[PDB]
C-alpha cells in the first residue's frame, strides 16, 4: 500500500532510472528472481514520481518511456512470482499491453530512438506469444486464424527492428544478449507460418535477426558466456534456413538444382558458427549437433566423393564425442556402427 523512493535530479535520473532497470536483470541472471521483482517494481513506482513531478511530460525523453515499457513488461515475464503483490485482478497479458502503451507514447516524445525501438519490438513479440496461446485456448479466438490475429502485432514488431538492425543505428548498453531473447517467437513464427511469405521476405527478416544477436555482443569483450547465447542463437537460425531449404528441395515443385547450392551455402555458416561456440565452450557433447550439420551436409551435396567425406567427419565428430565420457543415444550409435561397415 506504498512506496519510499531513491533518487534526486531528473536529467541524470532517466540514467539513474535505467540502472535500476538493468539490476533487475543482473539479479535475475543470478536466479534470485524476487530482487529482481523488486527493481522492477521499484523502477515502475520511480517513473510515476518521475512523471507526476515533472514541469512539462512532453520534455521527457524517448530513453524514458522505453525504461518505463521495459519494466512494464519484466512484470509480464515475472509474473509467476510478481502476481502475489498484486491486487487478485491483474493479469500477465495486461501487463504486456501496459508495456506495449507506454511504450508507444514515448513514439512523439524527443530523443534517441534507439532504445525506445527495441523496447517496443519486444513488447510487441511478447503480445504475440500470449495471442498465439489465447488463439489454442481459448474459444472465442479458436476459429480466428492465428495468422489473422498475430500478424499485425508482427509487423509492428519488424518494422521497429528493422532500423536497429542496420548499421546506422551503432551499439547501446541494452541491446543484450538477454534483450534479445524475445526474437525467438518471430524466428519460430516465421517457422510454423512460412508458407505464406515470399522467400525474399523470410530472408529480409530472417537476417535482421541474425544482425541484430551478433551486434548484442559486438565488443570483443563481452564475457564468453554472453557470446555463446548469441551464437548459438545465430547459429540456431541459419540451421534452420539450411533445413528450410531441404524440404522443398525434396517437394521439387520448382526442380530447380539451384536451391541446393543455395542451402549449402547455409549449412557452411552453420558449421562456421559452431566453431565459433565450440571455441566459447569446448564441452565434448557440442561434437554431436557438429555431426548433425555434417550429416545434413552430406544428405544434399552433389557428388558421392563428398557426401562419403562429409559422413566420415560426422562419423568421427561422434566417435571422438563418445572418446571423451558422452553416452551415445541410440541414433548415434547406430550411425558410428553403420558406416564402419
Amino acid at each position: 500500500h506504498h512506496h519510499t523512493m531513491l533518487v534526486y535530479t531528473e536529467e541524470d535520473n532517466i540514467s539513474q532510472l535505467w540502472g535500476l532497470y538493468e539490476m533487475s536483470r543482473e539479479k535475475l541472471e543470478n536466479d534470485d528472481i524476487d530482487a529482481s521483482v523488486s527493481l522492477v517494481f521499484g523502477t515502475i513506482h520511480e517513473a510515476d514520481r518521475i512523471l507526476r513531478n515533472t514541469e512539462d511530460i512532453s520534455t521527457l525523453p524517448k530513453d524514458f518511456h522505453a525504461a518505463y515499457s521495459s519494466a512494464l513488461l519484466a512484470v509480464s515475464e515475472l509474473f509467476e512470482i510478481a502476481q502475489k503483490r498484486l491486487k487478485e485482478t491483474n493479469t500477465e497479458e495486461s501487463y504486456i499491453d501496459a508495456a506495449i502503451e507506454r511504450a508507444q507514447l514515448g513514439l512523439d516524445a524527443p530523443g534517441n530512438e534507439s532504445r525506445l525501438f527495441l523496447a517496443l519490438a519486444r513488447a510487441y513479440l511478447e503480445k504475440v506469444r500470449v495471442l498465439v496461446w489465447r488463439h489454442d485456448n481459448e474459444e472465442s479466438l479458436a476459429n480466428i486464424p492465428v495468422t489473422q490475429l498475430v500478424n499485425p502485432y508482427i509487423e509492428k514488431a519488424i518494422q521497429y527492428l528493422r532500423p536497429l538492425a542496420q548499421d546506422s543505428t551503432e551499439y547501446f548498453d541494452a541491446l543484450t544478449p538477454d534483450s534479445l531473447r524475445p526474437l525467438y517467437i518471430l524466428s519460430s513464427y516465421l517457422f510454423q507460418f512460412g508458407d505464406q511469405f515470399s522467400e525474399a521476405f523470410l530472408l529480409d527478416v530472417c537476417s535482421i535477426i541474425t544482425a541484430l544477436w551478433l551486434k548484442s555482443v559486438v565488443d570483443p569483450n563481452t564475457p564468453a558466456y554472453y557470446k555463446l547465447i548469441a551464437q548459438e542463437a545465430v547459429l540456431n537460425n541459419y540451421t534452420t534456413f539450411a533445413e528450410y531449404y531441404m524440404d522443398l528441395l525434396d517437394n521439387s515443385e520448382s526442380n530447380v538444382d539451384d536451391l541446393i547450392n543455395k542451402a549449402s551455402s547455409w549449412l557452411n555458416n552453420s558449421v562456421d558458427t559452431w566453431n565459433v561456440i565450440y571455441t566459447l565452450d569446448k564441452s565434448p557433447e557440442r561434437l554431436l549437433k557438429l555431426a548433425d550439420i555434417k550429416m545434413d551436409l552430406a544428405q544434399i551435396v552433389q557428388d558421392e566423393a563428398s557426401q562419403d567425406n562429409y559422413l566420415k567427419e560426422a562419423c568421427n565428430a561422434i566417435k571422438e564425442a563418445q572418446g571423451s565420457g558422452v553416452e551415445l543415444s541410440p541414433d548415434y550409435v547406430e550411425f558410428v556402427e553403420a558406416y564402419s561397415a
